[PDB]
């Protein structure tokens, strides 16, 4: 059909991820599973600017770059259930390439991920989310990104990351459950030899014998930029790192000498301008303004169809 998820334009990344998920589902041979479609719907160039305190201490002194360029991508996963598309998973990532100044070079960071719990069958839902994330790490590792970063931050009560109006009975995991969920994902990646290893931020920083705040990757919207500004306004930083360590993952995709002899990162996919999916706010607002909800299967399917018409006919 004219405005289907499958007819959204393809990318190498979307294709790679959907082939992984569908091959997984085919091996499980569950009669209730439907075809999965994965589409990158936004990609654009951005920069994160170093905030005044760090800018005063380290940028002005020529010890650290003033800003760091990255590519933002938004991708969505859809499942066919009884001939109807359901959008059930979304993710926004920041990708810092090989031209980026240290300490941000060749890193990926997950800005947001969100879901609505209607994947059929339910006994495969978590496994499918893990397959998308492991496939993302698999892909960026293939391109030459060396490290992944994840802040396990659940949304505040009443706050939706990507999808407006979640089901009333979809529980939101607490930090501890969410940490264990990312670990289970990462252990599967480790056994597939995609992830070399992973550590909490304090352990990584300790084992790498990092001297200075300038050595820590500096990402848009992350915790650590704001904690650094607070630290500069008022040794304590080191105490914050340890207390909150368990919620920040540093994921090594490529370690050893092989991590230092890499060609440049060449992303084969074009930029994809799309107003609706540049950041999270725009899609939340359109849902709010069109009275869309993702609060039941049928409402989510209706909202998915509206989302798709919009994606197809913008510009
Ligand atoms: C992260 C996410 C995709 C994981 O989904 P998931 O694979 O279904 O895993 P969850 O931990 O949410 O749920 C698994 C089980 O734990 C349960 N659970 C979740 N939160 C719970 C809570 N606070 N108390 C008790 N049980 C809970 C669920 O009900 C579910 O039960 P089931 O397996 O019997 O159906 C999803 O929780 C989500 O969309 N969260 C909101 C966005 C977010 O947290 N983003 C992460 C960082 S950007
Ligand atoms: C707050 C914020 N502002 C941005 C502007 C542009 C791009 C990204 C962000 C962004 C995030 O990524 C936040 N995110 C970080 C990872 C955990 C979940 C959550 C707390």
């Amino acid at each position: 059909s004219k405005f289907s998820a499958k007819r959204l334009p393809s990318t190498r990344l979307g294709t790679f991820l959907e082939n992984r998920v569908n091959d997984f589902l085919r091996r499980q041979n569950h009669p209730e599973s439907g075809e999965v479609t994965v589409r990158v719907v936004h990609a654009s160039d951005k920069t994160v600017e170093v905030k005044p305190g760090m800018k005063a201490r380290f940028v002005d002194s020529g010890e650290m770059a003033e800003s760091f360029p990255y590519r933002t991508k938004a991708l969505f996963a859809f499942e066919e259930i009884d001939g109807v598309d359901l959008c059930f998973f979304g993710m926004h990532v920041q990708e810092y390439g090989s031209d980026c100044p240290p300490p941000n070079q060749r890193r990926v960071y997950i800005s947001y991920l969100d879901s609505v719990h209607f994947f059929r069958p339910k006994c495969l839902r978590t496994a499918v989310y893990h397959e998308i994330l492991i496939g993302y790490l698999e892909y960026v590792k293939k391109l030459g990104y060396t490290t992944g970063h994840i802040w396990a931050c659940p949304p505040s009560e009443g706050d939706d990351y990507i999808f407006h109006c979640h089901p009333p009975d979809q529980k939101i995991p607490k930090p501890k459950r969410l940490q264990e969920w990312f670990k289970k994902m990462l252990d599967k990646a480790v056994s597939e030899r995609i992830v070399h290893d992973y550590k909490d931020i304090f352990k990584q920083a300790t084992e790498d014998r990092l001297t200075s705040a300038k050595e820590l990757p500096y990402f848009e919207g992350d915790f650590w930029p704001n904690v650094l500004e607070e630290s500069i306004k008022e040794q304590k930083l080191y105490a914050t790192m340890e207390k909150h360590k368990e919620v920040f993952f540093v994921i090594r995709l490529i370690a050893g000498p092989a991590a230092n002899s890499l060609p440049p990162i060449v992303d084969p996919d074009p930029l994809i301008p799309c107003d609706l999916m540049d950041g999270r706010d725009a899609f939340l607002t359109l849902a709010r303004d069109k009275h869309l909800e993702f609060s039941s299967l049928r409402r989510a399917q209706w909202s998915t169809m509206c989302m798709l018409v919009e994606l197809h006919t913008q510009s």
